[PDB]
């Protein structure tokens, strides 16, 4: 029996390219964001947002994806009124953009803007004004982080972006990946600042791990990158 | 709002799509493990001393048919914790429950409601709070456990979720044991609302449960016994 009414939290799992997208909601105003959705499960969004009397107001992306294709053009049509949200960093078309300090307000709560970028150029964090959870995109994974070997990606920026932007925050505060591939769905900030594998190293010895990871190019980014650059437009049928 | 919040991990194996559910107090650093995966202990294990816990209590909603307990393995690699299961399961465990029994950790309490009917040796854990509920595969989000073997009963599982589980606040969060379909969470409110089985007449639920038709789990042979002896395999 909390005084306030808690934010509403729903994490989602699409297996194949084991992204999470996030949906939150204000259970009083009953207005909600969408974070990362997935163009194949937009339906099931759709519905469960229905479902629990929600109106999406935002359909948000930390940054332009390579592994799966955006549900949030889609979400547009599905949820009339909704508006797609991306960083201007990112050259991705969106109804809105967004920069490093900007703020996506619904009902009583806030998702403020931490720019992050790394993974790619246009990868930001979403902090809750309350500072109790941070959406890092690929930025910060648990006991890990994205790569940094395709989509202009460069190691040292990324390193900074976490030290400067996500360290920074509570230790207490949580951290939701976009990516999880090991059974995790959630950390905290305390914990990889700590034990992250990768980011507690120097910045030298993590710029030289990340260009011997030798990962091999990712199945679909030949055609996930393209159709997210314009909203998740692709050619139908 | 003075004491720290409880801490609570869910993790996910994806071929099995279970949900291992850790839980801990932050003050007292005492903590429990539901339904862990034997292919995931040494994970589970990993993060509770990372996190600095001790792990009091490896506890089973129920006997899986889909996977072989982890609990087993964690009474060796945490030495000092125990395995946790019904006592109408017929399966081995150090200590044994049933509806009415509270499972202490620091502050905090899992009271454990009997909710047979998937399998007779089935339970629910509920916080003590009532914020949260570890519902095994009784009631599943927007559907249920099968009710077609290990012993199962559709009329049971109708009324353990209706009479323990349904009867609990509406804002009370459902945490399954599986989830087929990418969600993690669900609440009281929208499955006594929506979840399409369930709502249904009783007498509705038991007739479509036995229609489904579908074929036995590959892992039942294998995995049943083992977790009948706590992990041990052949
Ligand atoms: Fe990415
Ligand atoms: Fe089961």
């Amino acid at each position: 029996g909390p005084v306030d009414a808690p934010i509403l939290l729903r994490q989602m799992f699409e297996p194949v390219s084991c992204t999470f997208t996030y949906l939150l909601g204000d259970r009083e105003s009953r207005e909600a964001v969408l974070i990362d959705p997935v163009l194949e499960t937009a339906p099931r969004d759709a519905q469960l947002i229905k479902e629990l009397g929600l109106r999406l107001l935002y359909a948000v992306n930390t940054h332009c994806h390579a592994d799966h294709i955006t549900g949030s053009g889609l979400l547009r049509s599905l949820l009339p009124g909704c508006q797609s949200v991306i960083s201007r960093l990112s050259g991705a078309q969106a109804d809105l953009h967004i920069e490093d300090g900007d703020s996506i307000r619904f009902g009583r709560f806030a998702l403020e803007t931490r720019a992050s970028p790394g993974h790619t150029p246009g990868c930001v964090t979403f902090v809750l004004n309350d500072h109790s959870m941070a959406f890092t995109g690929d930025a910060l994974l648990i006991r890990g982080c994205g790569r940094t070997d395709f989509q202009q990606g460069c190691a040292k920026t990324l390193y900074h972006s976490v030290h400067e932007k996500i360290f920074t925050l509570p230790g207490d505060c949580l951290i939701y990946p976009a990516h999880d591939y090991h059974g995790f769905t959630v950390s905290t900030v305390e914990e990889e600042r700590t034990l992250n594998p990768r980011l507690t190293l120097s910045c030298e010895e993590f710029v030289k791990i990340m260009g011997n990871l030798n990962l091999p190019k990712p199945q679909q980014i030949d055609f996930a990158v393209p159709a997210n650059m314009r909203c998740g437009v692709q050619t139908p049928t």
